[PDB]
């Protein structure tokens, strides 16, 4: 009969870049 | 001959932060 | 014998969001 299973497979890539973050805060008055 | 293949490898690690926002609006009119 | 090593895992969860852009300019002068 098969042989055990091989050992478990390596770590996955990395995920993919975060969003952009959000908008900055509006500058000071004129 | 060998046994299957083992198991699938665990997720990745978290992709790169996103970058920084767009600048925000302008102030206020002085 | 034990068989081979499993598949390369899958992607990591996507990075996290930027931090927010930089402050916008000074509004126009009164």
């Amino acid at each position: 009969p098969p042989g055990p299973p091989g050992p478990r497979g390596p770590p996955g890539p990395p995920g993919v870049p975060g969003p952009p973050g959000p908008p900055g805060y509006p500058g000071p008055p004129g």
